[PDB]
């Protein structure tokens, strides 16, 4: 959480290179989300915001596919609909 916090601050300053540099320090620390889900959602949402800046179109698709996490996300279908629609829209 501490290392994820300043990423949004660096986005706010609009210095994308430093955000991308500090982003690589979390991805390798996977398989710890057995009891946390908010962290994963925010973690993926930051890259959703970042990647669609310049021209990226596959990475945003990968993230929206990654919104397939713990069933706590798909048990409220009213927004699971657009969650599964945005991916096929970006494909």
């Amino acid at each position: 959480e501490f290392i994820l916090e300043q990423m949004r601050l660096c986005l706010a300053v609009k210095d994308y290179i430093r955000t991308q540099i500090i982003s690589k320090k979390i991805n390798t620390k996977f398989f710890q989300e057995e009891n946390t889900e908010k962290l994963k959602l925010k973690y993926y949402n930051l890259m959703i915001q970042l990647d669609q800046h310049e021209g990226s179109y596959l990475s945003i698709c990968k993230h929206y596919r990654a919104i397939y996490d713990t069933p706590c996300i798909q048990a409220e279908s009213e927004k699971w609909q657009q969650a599964l629609k945005s991916v096929v829209l970006y494909v």
